[PDB]
């Protein structure tokens, strides 16, 4: 996260750590991700895909720092990584970038609630925020786009989504952005998403509670004047995530 605040998971308990161990036993920080109910997290494909082997990858609930606990965190292990069957990559998007990591402790439970777990709602389908709305993004991702290290602590900042029409544009990204992805941005580009935080939520009230409206994908540099972040369009993928979720 470029700018914003350094927070606690209390703040956004829905918020999901993955990481990957490593044949050393090595283990490091992949991406974000967001808790949709007790067994499910959300995230993004293009984090995966490189190395989709279920068996590599250990989720934190409940997790305020990078390479430390926090007291009340609960691990996981990945009992069924689903891909988008039609994810893509071209030069600068993703295409379909969801992912669905059903979760399941080594006691073979999935999350209990908490005062730093809990569950994020979905959005009626097609259903989305009117642009202009005020969106809270969260993340351990790099704090500069030009950074070597992850931060220790959570972050998250506020952005606002921004209409199609505007994120179109020859000079924001032209053809690259589809209707299957939302645009947002902070009216001075002065913070943004980044390496490491994509897979995490991008959240809005939508009628009365907080919604994931949004799963971070997305961005030419970061923080950088014309390039919004850019974010897979949860209310478009209802019905692929009640499918695996069923
Ligand atoms: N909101 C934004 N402006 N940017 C991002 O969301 C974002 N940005 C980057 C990035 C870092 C440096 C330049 O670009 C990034 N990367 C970099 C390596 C290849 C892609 C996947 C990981 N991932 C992202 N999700």
């Amino acid at each position: 996260i470029i700018g914003g605040e350094f927070t606690t998971i209390e703040n956004q308990p829905w918020f999901a750590a993955i990481y990957r161990r490593h044949r050393g036993g090595s283990v490091t920080y992949v991406c974000g991700g967001s808790l949709i109910s007790p067994c499910w997290v959300i995230s993004a494909t293009h984090c995966f895909i490189d190395y989709p082997k279920k068996e590599d990858y250990i989720v934190y609930l409940g997790r305020s720092r990078l390479n430390s606990n926090t007291q009340g965190e609960m691990k996981f292990e990945v009992e069924n990584l689903i891909l988008h069957k039609d994810y893509s990559a071209d030069t600068l998007a993703y295409h379909n970038d969801i992912a669905l990591l059903k979760i399941r402790s080594k006691e073979g439970r999935c999350a209990q609630p908490s005062r730093t777990i809990q569950t994020i709602a979905l959005p009626s389908m097609y259903n989305d925020p009117q642009f202009g709305t005020s969106c809270e993004i969260t993340g351990f991702g790099k704090e500069q786009s030009t950074d070597y290290l992850y931060p220790e602590q959570l972050k998250m900042t506020v952005v606002k989504l921004i209409s199609h029409r505007e994120c179109q544009q020859p000079h924001y990204y032209g053809s690259e952005v589809t209707t299957k992805m939302l645009c947002a941005a902070d009216p001075q580009w002065k913070t943004d998403s980044c390496q490491g935080d994509s897979g995490g939520p991008l959240v809005c009230s939508l009628q009365g509670r907080m919604t994931l409206t949004g799963i971070v994908s997305w961005g030419r540099g970061c923080a950088l004047k014309d390039k919004p972040g850019v974010y897979t369009r949860v209310s478009h993928f209802l019905p692929w995530i009640r499918s695996h979720t069923k």
